[PDB]
């Protein structure tokens, strides 16, 4: 059991999944213990920065996992380093991130590229 983390751009359930996990503006936990969820509100809308913030917060929420099809930039080393398996997801609103990575139709993200 742990807490996944949803990138999205809204506070409800059908809000959309936003392509940038470091880019998102609300990070949806879903604790799988008692099928609860909890709104993260983090304005990370741009790049650059010292420290995670975004990753400092949901980290110190339990978070070992995420649905993030991407990164803004300047976060991933500092998932995995609490151990947050992050996944892919590709087109769909806050649930579908969870009921495709449920339901086993979603990739580990363990490396991207990027030419940039």
């Amino acid at each position: 059991m742990a807490r996944v983390a949803i990138p999205s751009v809204g506070k409800d359930l059908s809000s959309m999944v936003s392509d940038r996990f470091a880019r998102a503006e609300y990070f949806i936990i879903y604790d799988t213990e008692s099928g609860n969820v909890e709104v993260v509100e983090n304005t990370i809308a741009d790049a650059h920065g010292t420290g995670p913030k975004v990753v400092q917060s949901l980290v110190s929420k339990g978070v070992e996992y995420l649905i993030a099809s991407n990164v803004g930039r300047n976060a991933f080393e500092t998932l995995k380093a609490a151990g947050v398996k992050v996944y892919r997801f590709e087109g769909g609103t806050v649930q579908e991130a969870i009921d495709a990575f449920s339901e086993g139709r979603l990739e580990e993200l363990t490396t991207f590229t990027r030419e940039g």
